[PDB]
């Protein structure tokens, strides 16, 4: 019926149907639209105390909990979706990945090079699409597929 990994859901607060993708954790009101050797993605990483390496250019010792990291991620997604902030701007300022210096761009990559949840979300995103919170051993990601 729907592209890879989409399902119908129902808003608890409005009662209006929406669509959820269980690979990217994206959610939207519209019915989803419509695989390549490679995709190009940017990301914004929020690390937490259980991250593989709980350290970053922003903080020598990352101590926030994983729940706290998810709330930060959720807040960034809200401002990106409202257009109050750009993905690139928030990634430059707040991504715990040193790709913050490149507005979060990771360049292009094939299957097998990234952590599997990141890879699966990246390849399930349509070009221009953004993920919801994506969990890996690094932390929690917002992923933007640029190519
Ligand atoms: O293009 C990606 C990139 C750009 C700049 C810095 C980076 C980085 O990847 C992770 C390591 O730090």
């Amino acid at each position: 019926k729907l592209p890879p990994g989409w399902e119908k859901a129902m808003s608890r607060s409005s009662g209006r149907v929406y669509y959820f993708n269980h690979i990217t954790n994206a959610s939207q009101w519209e019915r989803p639209s419509g695989e390549p050797a490679r995709v190009r993605c940017s990301h914004l990483l929020v690390k937490h105390s259980q991250s593989r390496r709980p350290s970053s250019w922003r903080q020598e010792k990352i101590t926030r909990t994983k729940e706290e990291a998810l709330e930060l991620i959720n807040g960034y997604i809200q401002k990106i979706k409202s257009g109050e902030e750009d993905f690139e701007s928030l990634a430059s300022q707040f991504s715990d990945c040193s790709s913050a210096k490149a507005r979060g761009d990771l360049g292009a990559f094939s299957r097998g090079q990234m952590q599997k949840p990141f890879e699966d979300a990246s390849f399930a995103l349509r070009t221009g699409e953004m993920s919801g919170p994506v969990f890996t051993d690094s932390g929690i990601h917002i992923i933007l597929r640029t190519e």
